């Protein structure tokens, strides 16, 4: 149903035709700059980017992603108390959808952006809440299209390893149920999505051509592993043997297996964090990935960085423009 | 006079005929923006806005305004060291006026903004300094314009309760002078606007055809209200019996008193310090305005928010084109 | 000899002649935009600002040259713990080059913006690094240009007094080697450069005409001194006899001696870090630079001002346009 004017909140308020409208608009939109005849469709809106809490990142692709489009962005980062301190939601919302377009909104809960949506009458776009991470995996499932050509999401497996009992996994399962992937959180117990999500999600995803399949088992989990993905542990002792290093991209049995990570990432035995915590917990050559295997031929991960930017870029074209 | 690179410091530096000249341009680009036929009248300039002090308002109202004439903005927020700490005002600007086609600034005293003035080579604008706050009774006398259509402002009475010895209450004062309400400052005289500014003000409002009429009566200044105007008290304790209530409202014995307040406001029970207000010296409902009036169909407070963006973009487009 | 996609790290790193090319650019564009007839040449750009430590103007700068030639800007300000801390410069690089057209880099070693260049796949301009500080001489020269027109900057005296053991010695070096100019570093010996660049750039300087001169002695520093520049010392000790006053703008014997300053400079007996420092070191009239020079006819200080604008400008347009 028309993405205009709809706010983009989660991933399961959209259908699976809707999801991969978004997703072929990503690609048109992508191949369209790169080719150097891009039609910016938003020359005149002006978006408001709220960030209760950094990131370097969504703000570079929003901004990135408007500027392509002709609209120009008012960034509103962590500097003001926010809103719910001094000003009510309903009075922040209200005063904003007086003079912008759009509003992306980065923060605490799914409860904020629900909020917002509801009384700042422009379409408000979330990303990243405690509860949900759409644009992301919008930019993930872009890169997974891209590296396996052809192939549907049907007859793909992803891996997903390490903390999943939080907004990453819960986003894992909203995008299992609208794609139909042999979806597998490899992790330990404690960390593994709510027991509702994943019963709504498996139902959804087999529905669909795939299922949510919850190991803690590394080989049998990753048996067939199309992409391995993590991110960031901190733990490091139930986390530790969920590291995802050479042996488990061979463990998928599969010479074309492909890694992904949402960045920043824990490789090197450099960056000034990173290092303190190889030193301490003695995870040399990384925490999470390997540097070895961030570096491999196999991670995409920086054409996922890319992806970000094409995805956000289609989630404002969709809501703003006809 | 035309405003033609004129600065924009306080009301009173300027004629009745100048100021609804403006107000008139706010109301032409209102209608412009809202009917798709903008004329982008700023298509080059680069304005620079200085905020010593925080407000997400001011900062969205300049920036739509200058982004929908074609203008880029470089805000400039409280971070570095303010003007006068290790660099001289009159080198602040005149390195700004190198660069930019106009300065906002929004801080402390008066004498920082006429210093700026004096030295930067380009208009600078008024965002609130201590001493007065133009813009903003720019949005409020173009919100009462549109919400009595016809009436001249000499026979709109507007009520302003609670505290004046303020820039609101200055401000109150000069757009009294310059229009010839009859604007009653309904606080208790500790209170009160300085002596000075009333005797000026008064004798041009009445010269006007209005007159400033200092009282500490809630039921006597409220009397004939056409509009009824508070904002932020903190003070309680002198403040209390000054909130704008439904009684306010009904002892003004009009049953189309519509309310205006410069947000933010204390009208919930639930704004974390809004809610520590209500309970430790008990303002239920709200402290200056009582959430069922703010949510009232008598309150115009968002078209109040709306319409600074209308008039800091006629001050601009006033200022830097012809 | 192109800049064409070469990034700029120091100054060094140009010939002569690539220097004299982005000088005259810097003019064409400085007339350009005065005559009302510039050449936007970099329409679709998107340009991202890593400032992590702030500067008022350099911001001030690259947004406005950005924008008059009409690219986008995203200022990353000081608020993300800084490159290295959480993430590697490797993978920071990496990701901004995915999205952004060039990056301007501001903050400390020189290793961290020569490692940003090295993975980001497009040019990395030095907004000021703690070994170097390129784009202000750029201005600088360009200033001394405008003020000796037809006069080649070998037949030019720069007197830097003050503190050099800096990146403004560095620099002025630097200048010197690509230039020819007659430099004389009248500083204290505590406070010269390091003396592997110093016998370096006097080398290529005298090569090109002029020599590299460091004393202590500020009449014969000075003795016939073209322009003088200082800046800020902190050190009140040893550099207080250094302070540039009319006394030395006369031990020049030269009457057409012209004074330059990178802002912002301690001359007034009024902002509040200079009055702390008049009283309670007794310097009145002000630290480095007496008023009665910087406020002299002497003082070229905001045409150098302005002319950074013109010369970032300069910079960009070399390397990202052809």
């Amino acid at each position: 149903s028309g993405f205009y004017h709809k706010h983009f909140l989660k991933l399961l308020d959209f259908t699976p035709a809707e999801l991969n409208s978004l997703l072929q608009l990503a690609a048109k939109l992508k191949a369209d700059k790169k080719s150097g005849k891009e039609e910016a469709k938003l020359t005149g809106k002006n978006i408001a980017l709220i960030f209760e809490k950094d990131s370097t990142r969504t703000r570079c692709s929003f901004e990135v992603a408007a500027y392509d489009q002709g609209a120009r962005v008012t960034y509103l980062g962590p500097s003001g108390s926010q809103i719910g301190h001094k000003e009510s939601i309903k009075d922040t919302a209200r005063v904003l959808g007086r003079m912008y377009d759009g509003i992306q909104y980065r923060g605490y809960g799914q409860e904020i952006v629900e909020t917002l949506a509801e009384y700042a009458s422009v379409p408000v776009w979330n990303g990243l809440t405690n509860e949900f991470h759409p644009t992301q995996l919008l930019a993930d499932l872009l890169t997974m299209q891209e590296h396996l050509p052809g192939k549907a999401f049907n007859e793909m497996t992803l891996v997903y390893a390490g903390d999943a009992r939080n907004n990453m996994g819960n986003s894992m399962l909203e995008a299992a149920a609208l794609t139909g992937l042999d979806l597998r959180l490899v992790a330990p117990q404690a960390c593994w999505p709510e027991a509702a999500l994943v019963t709504e999600c498996r139902a959804l995803a087999q529905q669909n051509g795939g299922n949510i399949t919850l190991t803690e088992d590394v080989a049998k989990g990753v048996e067939g592993a199309d992409f391995i993905y993590t991110d960031v542990w901190v733990r490091i002792a139930l986390l530790r043997e969920y590291q995802v290093n050479s042996k488990m991209m061979q463990l998928t049995g599969n010479p074309e297996v492909k890694f992904l990570h949402c960045l920043p990432a824990f490789h090197d035995d450099q960056t000034t964090l990173g290092k303190k915590m190889a030193e301490e917990f003695g995870l040399h050559g990384g925490m999470e990935v390997t540097d070895e295997v961030f570096e491999s031929a196999a991670s995409i991960v920086f054409d996922q960085a890319e992806n970000r930017m094409h995805t956000i870029k289609a989630v404002m074209v969709a809501t703003l423009s006809k």
